[PDB]
């Protein structure tokens, strides 16, 4: 139903999702120069030693690593959350061009992709409970720019031709996504939504203000990606990102300056 196309793209998602408009939403635009230094913000405890990979999906909006939450393996704690943060899958957005592809934006500034560590709040139990929740999950934000590239991410890179259309898996076991991280850990924190259907008004985003490096030839295996299952019209999976919206009666804070 919903997608990325001029026929159901974020236009269109109000229709089926009325929280679309609603007083949370995300992404934003990341305005450095408005975002309040808090002091009182904690560094972010980034604790992935213990992570169990298990999967990679083309779920057909974007593909999805995901992990092992039935213990606490890999969490996020500290930074702006109260309690302890499963994490359960990552996954990208990126664009058809190096200069669009991200979902939040710093200063108007479009990154060539986004990366995203999706957690739910364990005191909720299951991820499905935690959706309902206004401090359900949290997502990790990293911008992806293109230059060097990142060795942590070749392991997936490299298997995306075998999950190329909608609804294909594979194994995806012993993956660190610790390799996925940038040097700081310095970082803008604001309450937000979900950036897909259904759109839900649960999440704390925390987007670090260090980009990773990714090279062309690594954004340019996403693109190869497909939005369609087999057997259906090639349809290349980029522009998979929704644009800003309105910040309204929102404060960022920063961990930094
Ligand atoms: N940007 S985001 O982090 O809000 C987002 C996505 F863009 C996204 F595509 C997904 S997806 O890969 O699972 C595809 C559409 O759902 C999730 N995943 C979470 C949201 C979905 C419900 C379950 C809560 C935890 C997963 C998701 F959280
Ligand atoms: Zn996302």
């Amino acid at each position: 139903h919903w997608g990325y196309g001029k026929h159901n793209g974020p236009e269109h998602w109000h229709k089926d999702f009325p929280i679309a408009k609603g007083e949370r939403q995300s992404p934003v635009d990341i305005d450095t120069h408005t975002a309040k230094y808090d002091p009182s913000l904690k560094p972010l405890s980034v604790s992935y030693d213990q992570a169990t990979s298990l999967r990679i999906l083309n779920n057909g909006h974007t593909f999805q690593v995901e992990f092992d939450d039935s213990q606490d393996k890999a969490v996020l704690k500290g930074g702006p959350l109260d309690g302890t943060y499963r994490l359960i899958q990552f996954h990208f957005h990126w664009g058809s061009l190096d200069g669009q592809g991200s979902e939040h934006t710093v200063d108007k500034k479009k990154y060539a992709a986004e990366l995203h560590l999706v957690h739910w709040n364990t005191k909720y139990g299951d991820y499905g409970k935690a959706q309902q929740q206004p401090d359900g999950l949290a997502v990790l934000g990293i911008f992806l720019k293109v230059g060097s590239a990142k060795p942590g991410l070749q392991k997936v890179v490299d298997v995306l031709d075998s999950i190329k259309t909608k609804g294909k898996s594979a194994d995806f076991t012993n993956f660190d996504p610790r390799g996925l991280l940038p040097e700081s850990l310095d970082y803008w924190t604001y309450p937000g939504s979900l950036t897909t259907p259904p759109l839900t008004e649960c999440v704390t985003w925390i987007v670090l203000k260090e980009p990773i490096s990714v090279s062309s030839e690594q954004v340019l295996k996403f693109r190869k990606l497909n939005f369609n299952g087999e057997g259906e019209p090639e349809e290349l999976m980029v522009d998979n990102w929704r644009p800003a919206q309105p910040l309204k009666n929102r404060q960022i804070k920063a961990s930094f300056k």
